[PDB]
């Protein structure tokens, strides 16, 4: 849709994927609901919103076994104790869906996909590696 | 540009594997430890056998409304890797492994023997398109 000569003056929300497009979870949920959903989807992360859809951090299966790997045995029960809150990423810099393309670029870097907000937090669509990826590749052909 | 796979990859040493004959809790820990969601499955020759992934091990033990997590322990890594994985050389072009990691979080590298060389990732492909543009 946009030409080569268009790709670096485009914004992060013109290549995100839509949040309607993206499973979530909630930070109050339970560490049993968000493991399902990661394994039923099969995504690296997915985000944890509030229930007014306002961005709070990412959540991955390895945080989720980093805090149920016990001593002598897998805490599996401890996955209906803990809050997907208490176990989540928060130190992500926060993406806008006005930002300029390239500083998803480089958020990309470090992170697997950056979740997307607007000027109130609401969540609005994930920025990843893959979509960089997918629209570089067709312009360094060109 | 004109450069290869090779002068771009995470050396084999570098990268965290399993072996063959490995259970599947074992590389589950592995995988969590180290902030991987795949890695290599090798055999004592450092030989590339596949991948085995957090999806792939959840995937296996999801039960009857729970996780069956004390099936991990008896399950081998080869029974559930992914072996129809893509492969690099060290002197392929790195627009061929740009390609690559399009759909895959990183590309193995090997010898004609299969000998694992490393990993070529998104990250390393990012970084450098970041300063060619």
């Amino acid at each position: 849709s946009l030409q080569s000569d268009q790709l670096l003056e485009a914004t992060v929300g013109q290549f995100m994927i839509e949040a309607d497009k993206v499973a979530h979870v909630q930070v109050g949920n339970n560490l049993e609901h968000a493991l399902l959903v990661l394994t039923k989807t099969g995504y690296t992360a997915i985000p944890v919103l509030d229930p007014s859809y306002r961005l709070h951090g990412l959540i991955g299966t390895n945080m989720i076994m980093n805090s149920i790997f016990g001593l002598e045995r897998i805490e599996f029960e401890k996955l209906d104790q803990i809050t997907v809150e208490e176990v989540m990423l928060t130190d992500i810099p926060r993406l806008h869906i006005n930002d300029p393309i390239m500083k998803g670029f480089g958020m990309v870097i470090n992170n697997g996909f950056v979740c997307v907000e607007n000027d109130e937090q609401v969540f609005e669509g994930i920025f990843t590696r893959r979509v960089v990826l997918k629209e570089l590749n067709k312009h360094i052909r060109s």
